[PDB]
């Protein structure tokens, strides 16, 4: 019987190191090394912390979706490690980190140029996400990795949920964790995410591209200085009451009004009044 090249091995995928925590998961940096002699690949690796059987189901659900999806700015799927009753998502290794790990240290090399093709590369990979009925809940650039400096991907799917047929919207009940700063309205005050919502948080994504992912200029630091650090509780109302006053992250230093013009596009109140992410690609495009 031939070997599976989407089936790794336990004995043979070796731990380095954790690149991130998220929602009740992880990813670590191991070697698939079968030769034992350190020449293997390296892949990333996500998998659940030990301490939920409703968290299996999704990472199961997670898995099924990025083995499916097949495009250019969308993390490659290398396989599972299976247990069963215990699984673990094989990708491909990005070493360049997120936008987040990246920008600040290379800031000298991408100019605004490269900044508008990141931005278009976000919004294609998006674009085909949304296509499929996906809702990504997550577009942060945190989860936007760096394949070259000509070539970004959108690197993890851990919120991603499907559109009914009939719908135009997901409601969620898996609130605890979600990264209110990056979200729209209506996922603050309704728990329902529509594919405009996901370009409300492009949005966002676009914002701290623009500001080479600082983290002063952070949009949890910008809107904590806007409604105030020490609210605990009532910081998601009292954000959720300075977005229907209008109030939105501010411009970008350096960004000009044309591109900002743009990111507004992905603030407004109403997800039906939002631009599509088809839309934000031939402003971008337009502007380079
Ligand atoms: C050294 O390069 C690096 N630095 N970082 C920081 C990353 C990479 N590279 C890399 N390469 C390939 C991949 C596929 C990734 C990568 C994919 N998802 C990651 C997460 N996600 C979460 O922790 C998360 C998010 C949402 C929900 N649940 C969870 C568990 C963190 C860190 C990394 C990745 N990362």
């Amino acid at each position: 019987t031939e070997v599976d090249p989407t089936h790794f091995e336990k004995r043979f995928l070796k731990r380095i190191r954790d690149l991130g925590e998220g929602h009740f998961g992880k990813v670590e940096l191991c070697r698939y090394d079968p030769e034992g002699d350190n020449t293997g690949e390296q892949v990333a690796v996500k998998s659940l912390k030990p301490e939920g059987g409703n968290h299996i189901a999704d990472l199961k659900k997670e898995i099924e979706i990025l083995r499916n999806l097949y495009h250019e700015n969308i993390v490659k799927y290398k396989g599972i490690c299976t247990e069963g009753n215990g699984i673990k998502l094989i990708m491909e290794f990005l070493p360049s980190g997120s936008l987040k790990e990246y920008l600040p240290k290379n800031k000298n090399k991408i100019n605004l140029k490269q900044q508008l093709k990141y931005a278009v590369q976000i919004c294609k990979g998006m674009d085909y996400l949304g296509s499929r009925q996906y809702v990504h809940r997550d577009l942060a650039a945190r989860n936007v990795l760096v394949e070259s400096e000509h070539q970004v991907k959108i690197g993890d799917f851990g919120l991603t949920k499907a559109i009914e047929t009939d719908k135009e919207y997901y409601t969620v009940k898996d609130d605890r964790d979600s990264p209110v700063f990056w979200y729209a309205p209506e996922c603050l005050m309704q728990s329902k995410f529509y594919i405009a919502s996901d370009v409300w948080s492009f949005g966002v994504t676009l914002h701290e591209l623009l500001t080479y992912c600082d983290s002063d200029s952070s949009p949890m630091a910008l809107f904590l200085k806007m409604i105030g650090p020490t609210h605990g509780q009532m910081t998601v109302t009292r954000l959720v009451n300075t977005l229907k006053e209008g109030k939105r992250l501010p411009c970008p230093p350096n960004c000009p009004d044309e591109v900002y013009q743009l990111m507004r596009k992905c603030w407004e109140f109403q997800p039906s009044n939002r631009t599509s992410f088809q839309n934000l690609i031939e402003g971008f495009e337009a502007l380079l």
